């Protein structure tokens, strides 16, 4: 517990940007692009304030649109008269992928008409889409295939609390390894870590932070309206925040929390919100009606685990099942816990040869130890129990592939 | 019931299949069979014939057929097992683990062949396991996939009864005869005897 993330003070204008969204859409061979932002304001409108979003490569301007306050008509009663949405066409973009994160900076000012500018917003964008199609799923049109880890914020000396040199250690480490995206298990992450993201080349699973596995059944408060409001709260102001960055490709609604109603409403919001990324959970059984990805956890290869409700079909099994037809990459799989990783190549031979086993992401990447001392003050690695806390798990929270001070397993 | 089409011999397999001038002669083999035998309950599939290639003939008979009697499934293994003119994906030979991609015409794993993109059709081989003298090895394996995913729903082994043909020795004693034994030439020897029982019907 505790203040454990940054804490900073913002001076806004009164009249200010409140909100902006960028998408990108392209035509079919990707030699076209346009970019659509939707800016929002706060404050009083005036008829000389004006919002230009202009896009950059590196020092030169590729794009640019201005215009005043006003949105289209959307029903009886008009339209936005406090945001706007500018469009800029972009030839032959640089494309965005964890290969060659190739990125642009929007920056978006609200300014007058005659030049003076009120307040400026940015952003780092990635021009790519993403997309489900045919049971696979494709960023830019072609099938991922990803080598995901799951990671958690975690520090051997510090706790939850992330700085910049351990994200960094973390993603070299990973890049270095073969790893080519990410889950944010199980919330949304320290701010910095998308731009690190962003701009290195990782694919990210960003996961709204609600997981209630204690419960009895798992779904007793997903399923329960008078949670929904709660539940809604920690999947919006996810969305609301990480939206434009291009690294977060694939939208999780949460871990280990059953399958309930919430879960089909919060799913449909943010397909209506932001149909620009696939949206996939695993609770209940792991191909939901609250899920584009078949996505479970622990399948193995070719055994099936034919539990009841929820059974753990073998994952080239699954993909087959009579009227089945999503991509299935596991949300988590071969755990990493003391000596293990066996059986970690049958994953990759099914992986390589079924085009819709599109892989997963490893659990998990950092053990969870925490350093104590002993009376000569010399440190030792420390699991469940070891402070007192009990009931406890023991090393059920050391699982990665990579000690905690990031030495290798 | 499957109807007395086979070209086989042609290059490409389908160069009578994909012209028209050959409908007509195609089309009896298709009519006149479902007019014979549509009356009977043991037909539950009837197929367009075996080895021809995937001509635009096989299309429009494939078409005939569903119209006249939707009660029976269509299928046909040429052209690649999945193509239009089937409602099963129907290979032959096709292994249970191993990918034999052959261009234009891959023969998948079963297991793969199921689930590829846009795939939902049930697989049933036409022809698997070919019981050529001593062999059968690997039949466990086939089972155990159709027995553990639902969608692979079995196929007919190749095949029930050894051709071998008796001749008689200058004794007058009878023996098994197989191709090239009677003069013929060319001839593809043994390839005639594949069944799981000999011509006389003793089981192997
Ligand atoms: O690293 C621990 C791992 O636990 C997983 O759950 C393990 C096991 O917990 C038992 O209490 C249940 O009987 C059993 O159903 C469950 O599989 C959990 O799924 C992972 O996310 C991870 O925490
Ligand atoms: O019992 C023989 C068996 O032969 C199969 O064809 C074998 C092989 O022979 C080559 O001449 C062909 O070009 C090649 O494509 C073919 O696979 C035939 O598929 C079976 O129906 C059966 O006659
Ligand atoms: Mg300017
Ligand atoms: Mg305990
Ligand atoms: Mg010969
Ligand atoms: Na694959
Ligand atoms: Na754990
Ligand atoms: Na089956
Ligand atoms: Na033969």
């Amino acid at each position: 517990s505790g203040i454990f993330r940054d804490v900073s003070l913002l001076h806004k204008p009164t009249t200010q940007i409140s909100d902006f969204h960028v998408a990108t859409r392209f035509n079919d061979d990707f030699s076209r692009a346009v970019l659509e932002a939707e800016v929002q304001m706060c404050g009083e409108l005036r008829d000389y304030l004006r919002v230009t979003v202009s896009l950059w490569q590196g020092e030169t301007q590729v794009a640019s649109g201005t215009a005043p306050f006003g949105g289209e008509i959307i029903d009886e009663r008009g339209g936005y008269a406090d945001r706007v949405t500018l469009r800029l066409n972009v030839e032959n973009p640089k494309l965005w992928s964890a290969e060659i994160p190739n990125l642009y900076r929007a920056v978006v000012e609200l300014h007058t008409a005659d030049g003076t500018l009120i307040e400026a917003e940015a952003c780092d964008v990635g021009f790519r889409e993403v997309r489900i199609e045919n049971g696979l799923l494709l960023l830019n049109g072609k099938p991922l295939l990803i080598r995901g880890v799951n990671r958690h914020e975690h520090h051997p000396l510090h706790g939850q609390v992330m700085d910049e040199q351990t994200m960094v250690q973390d993603i070299l480490l990973m890049k270095q390894n073969n790893f080519n995206a990410v889950r944010c298990s199980h919330y949304p992450n320290h701010p910095l870590w998308y731009t690190l993201c962003d701009r290195y080349g990782l694919y990210v699973v960003d996961e709204a932070n609600i997981e209630t596995h204690g419960m009895v059944p798992m779904n007793r408060l997903t399923d329960d309206p008078r949670w929904l409001p709660a539940m809604s709260e920690r999947v919006t102001r996810m969305v609301q925040r990480d939206r434009n960055h291009p690294s977060v490709i694939i939208w999780s609604l949460g871990n280990e929390s059953g399958h309930g109603a919430n879960h089909d409403a919060l799913y449909r919001w943010i397909k209506s919100v932001d149909p620009s990324r696939p949206v996939q959970y695993e609770g209940g059984g792991a191909d939901t009606t609250a899920t584009d990805i078949i996505c479970p956890m622990y399948a193995r290869v070719d055994e099936d685990q034919p539990f009841p409700a929820v059974p753990k079909w073998s994952i080239k099994k699954w993909l087959s099942l009579p009227g089945e037809t999503r991509p299935l990459i596991l949300c988590q799989y071969a755990h990493a816990m003391g000596n293990s990783l066996g059986g970690f190549a049958k994953y990759w031979q099914a992986f390589r040869q079924y085009p819709r086993l599109q892989g997963g992401f490893v659990w998990d990447w950092v053990d969870q130890s925490l350093i104590k001392y002993d009376e000569n003050g010399n440190p030792w690695s420390a699991y469940g129990g070891d402070f007192g806390d009990t009931p406890n798990d023991r090393q059920f929270c050391m699982n990665g592939l990579v000690f905690a001070d990031r030495t290798p397993h």
